[PDB]
C-alpha cells in the first residue's frame, strides 16, 4: 500500500495480449541480483479471465533452463489491486497504462513492503520508449529502490532476455 | 571519449581522503551484476601523488574474502582524464566534484566504450544525500546505462557492502 499511485478506471480486458519486461526495479538488490535471483521474472503474456481474474504468462531461470510459470492474479475490491497466489499474502497494483504502448505495475509483499517490492515497465513491442521509461522513473522517485534494470531489443526477444 | 561532461580545473589534491560508493551504474548488467562481478569495485581511499599520479584505494568479492586492491592512475595532458593500469588502455574520467560532498567518475575501455562504462558517485560521509545522486543522474542521462546500484547507510559501513 506503499505504492501510492494507482491507475484509475481500469479495463483489465484492454491489458490483454503480449508485453515486454523493459525495465524493472527493486528495493533491495538481492531481489533482482543475478539472473537466476527470486524475483527476476520476465512476463510474456496477460490473460484476463471472464471471472475478473488476471493469469500472467511469465519466465523464469530457474535450474539452468529458462522455465516458463503461470501465475494467477485474483481480483480485489479495487480494479487496480490483485491479490497473487501464495501463502504470502502479495498483492499486484497497477499504476498506470494507455492500454496501446506501456504498463506499470508493482508486486509487493503486505508482510514486509520495503523489502518486497519490485517493480516493471511492460511494453507492446521491442522497442526502447523513452517516454514509458520516464513515466517509470517518476512512479519511483518516492520509492527507495536500489536496484535498477533495463534491456535492449536484442535481449527483449531472446528467452530469459540473453 | 563517450563521456561528454568532464569538469574544468580539477584540483587533484583536494580529492584526496575517504570516500564511499553511494551509487554504481554501468552500461552493461553483466559488469555490476552479482557482488563477484569484474566491475563490482568500492572506493575506499583515493591518495593523490605529488607527481601528479592518483592512487585509488578499493576493495572487491574476489574468492570468498573482500579483498583490498590499490589501483595507480596516471595523469594525461587533460588534469580530469587518467589512465589506468592494464594492457587494457582505460582512462578515469571525473565529471564533477565539489570537494568537501561527492565525485562523479566515469572508468572506460578505449576499445569498447559502450560495452565497458561504469560511473560512481562517492560522497564524503555514509549519508544518502539526495543532491548528489540528482547530480549523478543527469549526468547518466545522455548514456546508455542498463544497470544501477545504490547503497543505503549500514552497507556503506561494512567492507564490500553487505
Amino acid at each position: 500500500l506503499i505504492v501510492t499511485q494507482t491507475m484509475k478506471g481500469l479495463d483489465i480486458q484492454k491489458v490483454a495480449g503480449t508485453w515486454y519486461s523493459l525495465a524493472m526495479a527493486a528495493s533491495d538488490i538481492s531481489l533482482l541480483d543475478a539472473q537466476s535471483a527470486p524475483l527476476r521474472v520476465y512476463v510474456e503474456e496477460l490473460k484476463p479471465t471472464p471471472e475478473g481474474d488476471l493469469e500472467i504468462l511469465l519466465q523464469k531461470w530457474e535450474n539452468d533452463e529458462c522455465a516458463q510459470k503461470k501465475i494467477i492474479a485474483e481480483k480485489t475490491k479495487i480494479p487496480a489491486v490483485f491479490k497473487i497466489d501464495a501463502l504470502n499474502e502479495n498483492k499486484v497494483l497497477v499504476l498506470d497504462t494507455d492500454y496501446k504502448k506501456y504498463l506499470l505495475f508493482c508486486m509487493e509483499n503486505s508482510a514486509e513492503p520495503e523489502q518486497s517490492l519490485v517493480c516493471q515497465c511492460l511494453v507492446r513491442t521491442p522497442e526502447v520508449d523513452d517516454e514509458a521509461l520516464e513515466k517509470f522513473d517518476k512512479a519511483l522517485k518516492a520509492l527507495p529502490m536500489h536496484i535498477r534494470l533495463s534491456f535492449n531489443p536484442t535481449q527483449l526477444e531472446e528467452q530469459c532476455h540473453i
